């Protein structure tokens, strides 16, 4: 099933749209686009400016989720930071709510630049989606029980049905909360939900009820007069909101509109509700996203707001287009007023006017492709976007007047050219898989265009002759051409997107010793595939998996040379049509990742131990005293063989390694452990335990010239050893490298505490579950978590970036499997 | 103003209900009392249980006000008996909201059971009473704000104005909010509200708007199917509930009953509405008051819920049996029907059924008086209230059928008799003037009798032959008579209402010598009334001053002798028509004095010293070592004045005395501090500070017989004396006494500190700072709270008992003037 999850659910996604749009044009078939347009000229200036200060109110209370989550995790930061973090991730996430663009992904990069680390992001962004979610069916389910009997008979439902549901999903929150009252995470099979405490639900229900309230005022001030009470509309607002992101379908742009308009059929005039369902849309959607992008844009023109809005303008922008094209196309299929056609037309040519028809709606769907590279920080998507907007603002101007499409579409160029510093990667827009998400919008657009030009022209005939019609008549033959040229080229669009060495290793080797990372000695296994930088001074070992290019450790080489190591690895993985993920980065990545889009979840603690610090004689390894001289009365003996004049040795290591091997009942794992490789081991010193002339334990030793820190990547007990050799050969093997001038030496990984794992997010599923079970699975093998703190480390985290927004599911299990 | 509140607003109170009584009588004037009756017996049992379900629900939202007010001041107690305080003290509240049954009262008893201090009972209910008005007045400006429209044209307002009050509301308790946001009193004038946080009074949103949704239900279903949803009806519910609260009208039985029959005249038919009504008031108001008493009573029949439920059942009869009298008036008032008159005039004779007519009546107006008794566990009460219940059960089997009003008076018998050993004071009901809330209740009462006699009988007219009527014709001749009956009996029961030596010092002062409380030696003063116990072992020193009898210390004697001193007090204060207050009692006897209704606010802390501990050659006492060593290097000396051979001395005492008076600007004050009486002076021994021969400083040193502990009164000091003659003089006498034997010495009086200000009551508004005056005025006479600091003493709070449920403002104003 999760070989192709993303296909099926994008799959779902544009069939529950379909079938929306469909209902639409079925509860439609009485309206006319004039009264539409005839009821958007007649709306009341106080109705617009009521709906703008309603939206203003709404995204104030979103502003508050975000801070309650930050409350509720502990962390400070300081309002104007969490104000324009909040303001974007929904003013993107109530548009675009798929991978690059949902507001999980605007939250993790903007609170990585505003220093949180990944697993607090995790708990914010857990918080705040289920406070909307379960808020949201709390609220819709107390509105649905108090007016049952006054929006039932609206849809020809009798209001006990209604009331019997809202009990029932009041009953089911309830036994959630009461189960969960403090801690005592509760499981509803996949997902553990464990609910803050009553006062922290109750505030974020405070804020979660204000939204929806504010939101449904926004659209309710835009009806007109109609005979349901607020309240009515308020349930019915709730419901729709609900179904829209529920259908995962982007700002629920068809479902939404479905059961609002399905509802208020018999109270309000259907046209009047498709006007206020338009310029709801408008409002709530493109004034967040125009305010957000103008007020990063004027501080990028004139102090922290200009950094945190240079981190979010390529998404901001990237919302922007998309929202942009899909007006461009909608705007080709829907006709220019006679008006303007006849005040063109006497001064532009025919054939000049019918082409800019056809290229302003080609180039909205180009800008709602390039949108994409804009999130991607592409220097090609800059330019293309760039171009797009302009010619299509002067085909906007050619075409009809377009006095606000115009204004929209500067605006964009605008914002687009005082933001050109953030758009410098090289990467190609036309040689990426797109997304599942990314086509869902594509086809979104597209259907909706076609259902819109369906609805427009709905009482004209489908004429074969209307495809040649050119002389200013109607734009149904406009409208006609531009719909085909857009269905045509997003299927283009959507089938373009659906069609190691010797010398290698041996320059990662000379940048490894010339580095200060001993873990990267383990490219010598030559089953990494090696990536090198520009100037080669850098490189990321990765191995390819599934649909995943799973990169091992951070980038090794230069400090400074990393960063673009990073996102070209990012952007290769992206041309291979692959998700790129980098398997256990330090926390000094973090950010550098996340500007790449790449979101990161722990995966564990890497045991650090201090050598400058480490003397054994000393009250701190008391334990280890213990084991060492025991282990010296049992008769083990601890040498440093050297890589050259190893195999005379390395026969019986050979020996002793596969007999641990068949102790344990475990396979030889690679890519990230110890794989037995004769020219591997060769190439490396191998700490070595030998008693009675045999030896009975060994370990391979990972240096560096730089002589920053030390490791052991793979270590074999026979049966004949007792049972502190591990104790011994680690703590041998740790004298013997400080001795060597080590700073450090890495005990390996280990599984998180349990302790660790208590401050948890709120809604997490079964990412802390997989994750605790990979740990278990590869991180017991060079001893246990006690055992490595016995040694008394520095618990360093290490983490899992995943690219593309795809879940930690997948790329965790494509790791494991990599492993294995 | 003051002088006079309880009549004023007692005076303001009955107009309301006056003005109310007519508006109701004016707005049904096409109702007659068949339709009610109609109304009643047509009503649905499906409404009739629903109603009972959502009282039920709003009593659980109220145990959990109870809950968050004792979470927020961070107390815990186990639930069964916050839910059982919360329940009894809401039923009393939302039927008799006056002095003695005010929700306040109950609380404060309850908790001082379940063992609260005075100030963190004070920090509950104010959090429990700013929680529901201000929640009420946030949820009803909500609901206003969104149904303006909606109800607004139901009483021909137009929506905007009612949008506009409701919007103006929510601006005020915004700029509440936010000017309060971390601590930071805000000051309205008198009052000083400081909001709790936004976690804890937003799950205190929920739990009152859950409250209110559940009572506006309980109503909502019990009418009859109308035009407005419950948005609509649950606005007008919270209106007319904030106008009854504010109206001082117990339950707001006249306020709330008048909105709503004005809201809902169009809507519904106002005899389906008054039937609605009569209903409502029924289950929700005597419902959870049979329930809390039935459960207590089951409890007695059959853990710790019987102590409780013991502590709270004279107050919860109390309520019931105002209630029931109510209803034996009202039954009186509204006739009979014709089958139940012909039924009995087929057993019963023409004269017996008139006088049980006229009996009942009576009787009911006898058990709304005894119910005060009740309140105050009187014998005498539970006889005439038990015999009173009896008889009206017969004379309600007799007059009519009256199944459930026969059920409830038996029940109400079932409850006093189970009761039974609760009332046992001896006091008279009939030698007390009642309350302003007692007449309150009286006059509600019986004009509602009045109005219901003239909305009854409204059709037929008043005919001067009607009173002389007897034969079963009809009830109008029995309820004239009966409110006529009604009106004289409760004229007669407000006009009746408004209508030192040398041996007792001396015994006074060998029960003084005989305890161990060295503060009992004021007495000797002579300006105090003497209250000697039964036995005469133990007394209670009290001066009277305005319409309190303010006794001074605890009652001095044994131990067990001072509950019973305590209650015969204040049942002797009265007596006398006026409110006891115990000033400057020790925690000890919070208890005892919570028993006799006597509510205690901390109005400062009484700093001992255990001499046991204290060694001044230690480290504890550097400065004070200092100090005296310097005072010794000063040429002061100390000595022991024996209470005989003082005159010689005291002559140059009254020197010191009137020198010091006349350096600090201040009088010569009295029943609580020193007043230099010669008499007085010389009968105790009088630490005296010597300095070359004259004396500059004197103390009087307060002992007892069985040196449990010793205390200094008054202490002066002349100009001559130096800066340091205050820390040696105490410093002497500490010396002394702990040599003599003693084992705690009392520094005096100090005012609180501001860190345990710190922690006061959300809602206060006059207590804390009057407190604080009162102290700054009259405990710094002796050192600053820094200098009895200087001595490291073990602070013990000081409480003020008051009576009857008045303000502390006033019985604190009172002991203020008779202190100076
Ligand atoms: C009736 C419900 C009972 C159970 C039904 C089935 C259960 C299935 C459970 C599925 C779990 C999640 C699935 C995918 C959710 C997801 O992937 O997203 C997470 C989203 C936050 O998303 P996010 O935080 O990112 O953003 C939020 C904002 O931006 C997006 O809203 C917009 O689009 C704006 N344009 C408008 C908002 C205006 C506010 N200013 O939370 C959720 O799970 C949503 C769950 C909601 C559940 C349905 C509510 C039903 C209403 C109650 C009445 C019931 C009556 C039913 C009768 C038919
Ligand atoms: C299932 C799908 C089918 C549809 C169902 C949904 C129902 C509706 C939902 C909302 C759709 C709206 C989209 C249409 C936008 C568009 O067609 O634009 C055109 C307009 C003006 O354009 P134009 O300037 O050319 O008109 C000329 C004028 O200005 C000059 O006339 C004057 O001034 C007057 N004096 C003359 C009067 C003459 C009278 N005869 O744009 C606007 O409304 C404002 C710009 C914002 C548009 C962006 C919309 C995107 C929001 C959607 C959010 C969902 C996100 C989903 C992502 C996948
Ligand atoms: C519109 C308001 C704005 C300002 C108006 C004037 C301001 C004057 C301020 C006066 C301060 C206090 C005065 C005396 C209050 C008092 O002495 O008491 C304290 C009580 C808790 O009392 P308590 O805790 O003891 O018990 C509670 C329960 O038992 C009693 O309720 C019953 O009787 C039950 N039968 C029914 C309850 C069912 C629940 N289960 O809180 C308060 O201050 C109350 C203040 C309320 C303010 C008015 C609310 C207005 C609604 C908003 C809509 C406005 C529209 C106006 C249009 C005209
Ligand atoms: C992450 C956000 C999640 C938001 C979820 C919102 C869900 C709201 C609707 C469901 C609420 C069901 C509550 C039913 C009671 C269950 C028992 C219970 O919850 O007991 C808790 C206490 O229960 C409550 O206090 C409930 C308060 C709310 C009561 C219900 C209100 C529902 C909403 C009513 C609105 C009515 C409005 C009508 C007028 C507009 C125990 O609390 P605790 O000990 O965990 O608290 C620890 C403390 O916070 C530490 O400081
Ligand atoms: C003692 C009980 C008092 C109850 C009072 C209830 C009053 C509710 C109505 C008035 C609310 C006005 C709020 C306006 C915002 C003012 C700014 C503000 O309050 O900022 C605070 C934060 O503001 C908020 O979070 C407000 C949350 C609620 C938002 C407003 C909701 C109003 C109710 C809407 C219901 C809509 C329902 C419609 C559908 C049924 C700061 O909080 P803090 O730092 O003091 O918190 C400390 C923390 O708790 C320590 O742990
Ligand atoms: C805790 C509190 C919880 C509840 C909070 C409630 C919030 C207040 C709701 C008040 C609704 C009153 C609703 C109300 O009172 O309506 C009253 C009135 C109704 O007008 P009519 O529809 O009758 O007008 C018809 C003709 O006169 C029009 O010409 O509205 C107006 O006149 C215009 C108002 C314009 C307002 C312009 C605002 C512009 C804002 C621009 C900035 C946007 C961002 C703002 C960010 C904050
Ligand atoms: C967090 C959650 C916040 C929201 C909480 C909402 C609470 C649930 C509201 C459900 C309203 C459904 C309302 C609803 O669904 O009504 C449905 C239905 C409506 O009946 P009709 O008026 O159509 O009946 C007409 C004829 O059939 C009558 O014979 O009600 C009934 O049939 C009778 C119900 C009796 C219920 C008996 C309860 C007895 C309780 C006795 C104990 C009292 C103390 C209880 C202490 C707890």
């Amino acid at each position: 099933l999760n070989r192709y999850r993303a296909l099926i659910v994008a799959v779902l996604t544009v069939a529950v749209f379909c079938i929306a749009a469909y209902a639409i044009y079925d509860l439609t078939t009485e309206v006319r686009y004039d009264d539409v347009v005839h009821a958007l000229t007649t709306t009341k200036i106080s109705s617009v400016l009521l709906a703008l200060l309603f939206t203003g109110l709404s995204f104030a209370s979103l502003i508050f989720y975000d801070q309650n989550a930050l409350e509720y995790i502990g962390k400070r930061l300081p309002f104007p930071h969490v104000a324009l973090t909040s303001f974007s991730a929904y003013a993107v996430g109530n548009t675009a709510g798929f991978g690059a663009l949902s507001a999980g992904a605007i939250r993790y990069r903007a609170y990585t630049r505003l220093g949180l680390s990944p697993d607090d992001i995790t708990r914010v962004i857990a918080f705040v989606t289920l406070a909307f979610g379960l808020g949201l069916a709390s609220v819709g389910a107390m509105a649905l029980l108090v007016i049952a009997d006054e929006i039932g008979p609206l849809i020809s439902v009798d209001g006990l049905w209604l009331r019997l549901i809202a009990i029932a999903i009041l009953a089911a929150l309830a036994f959630v909360v009461y189960a969960g009252r403090n801690g005592r995470e509760v499981r509803i099979g996949p997902v553990a939900v464990r609910l803050p405490d009553s006062r922290t639900w109750s505030r974020q229900f405070l804020v979660t009820a204000f939204d929806i309230a504010a939101s449904a005022s926004v659209l309710y001030v835009l009806l007109p007069e109609t005979s349901i009470g607020w309240p009515g509309f308020f349930a019915i607002y709730a419901i729709a909101v609900g179904l829209g992101v529920l259908s995962h379908v982007p700002a629920g742009f068809g479902v939404f509109e479905t059961i609002i308009i399905a509802w208020l059929g018999s109270s309000v005039n259907e046209d009047a509700v498709l006007s206020s369902l338009v310029l709801y849309r408008v409002i709530y959607n493109v004034i967040p996203l125009v305010i957000a992008i103008a007020a990063i844009s004027v501080a990028e023109l004139r102090s922290s707001m200009r950094r945190i809005g240079a981190r979010l303008m390529p998404q901001l922008l990237s919302a922007f287009a998309l929202l942009l094209g899909m007006m461009l196309v909608f705007s080709s299929v829907t006709p220019t007023p006679d008006h303007n056609l006849i005040v063109l037309s006497d001064y532009l040519p025919l054939s000049l006017v019918e082409s800019a028809h056809f290229l302003s709606s080609l180039l909205g769907l180009a800008i709602i492709v390039a949108a994409r590279g804009l999130s991607q920080r592409l220097d090609g998507a800059w330019w293309v976007s760039t171009f797009s907007a302009l010619f299509a603002l002067f085909f906007s101007l050619l075409k009809a007047i377009a006095i606000v499409e115009a204004g929209l579409l500067a605006f964009f160029v605008f914002s687009l050219v005082v933001s050109r510093r953030l758009f410098k990667r090289p990467a190609s827009l036309l040689n990426q898989t797109l997304t599942a998400g990314w086509l869902t919008a594509i086809a979104v657009v597209c259907i909706g265009a076609i259902v819109v030009l369906f609805f427009v022209y709905r009482d004209v005939g489908y004429s074969n002759e209307l495809w040649w019609q050119f002389e200013f008549a109607d734009e149904a033959p406009r409208g006609l051409r531009a719909a085909l040229g857009i269905s045509i080229v997003s299927s283009a669009i959507a089938i373009f997107s659906l069609l190691v060495s010797d010398d290698a290793v041996a320059r990662a080797v000379e940048i490894v010793r010339k580095q200060g990372v001993a873990d990267a000695n383990l490219v010598r296994m030559g089953d990494k595939s090696i990536m090198f930088s520009e100037k080669g001074d850098a490189f990321i070992m990765y191995g390819k998996q599934g649909r995943s290019w799973i990169a091992l450790f951070d980038p090794v080489g230069p400090r400074q040379a990393l960063p673009d190591l990073i996102w070209r690895f990012v952007e290769t993985a992206r041309a291979a049509g692959c998700r790129s993920v980098f398997y256990q980065i330090s926390p000094a990545l973090l950010s550098y990742c996340a500007d790449a889009g790449l979101r990161a979840f722990k995966l564990g603690e890497l045991a650090v131990v201090n050598l400058a610090n480490f003397e054994l004689k000393g009250g701190k390894w008391a334990n280890l005293r213990q084991t060492a001289s025991r282990a010296v009365r049992d008769g083990l003996e601890f040498a440093v063989i050297e890589p050259q004049d190893i195999p005379d040795v390395l026969d019986q290591l050979a020996h002793v390694s596969d007999t641990w091997l068949a102790d344990h009942n475990a396979k030889e794992k690679s890519f990230s452990l110890g794989a037995f490789d004769p020219d591997y081991v060769c190439s490396q010193p191998v700490g070595v335990l030998k008693k009675d002339g045999k030896i009975v334990a060994f370990a391979n030793i990972l240096m560096t010239e730089t002589k920053e820190e030390g490791s052991v990547d793979l270590m074999r007990f026979s049966p004949d050893a007792p049972k502190g050799s591990m104790d011994f050969l680690f703590v041998q093997i740790l004298e013997y490298l400080k001795g060597e001038g080590f700073q450090r030496f890495n005990l390996g990984m280990a599984p998180l505490s349990g302790m660790s794992r208590r401050e948890s997010a709120p809604v997490w599923d079964r990412v802390g579950g997989t994750v605790f079970e990979h740990g278990e699975r590869f991180y017991n093998f060079k001893g246990l978590r006690a055992f490595k703190s016995k040694f008394h480390p520095e618990w360093q985290p290490r983490y899992l970036a995943v690219s593309g927004g795809v879940s930690p599911m997948i790329a965790l299990m494509d790791a494991t499997f990599l492993i294995g």
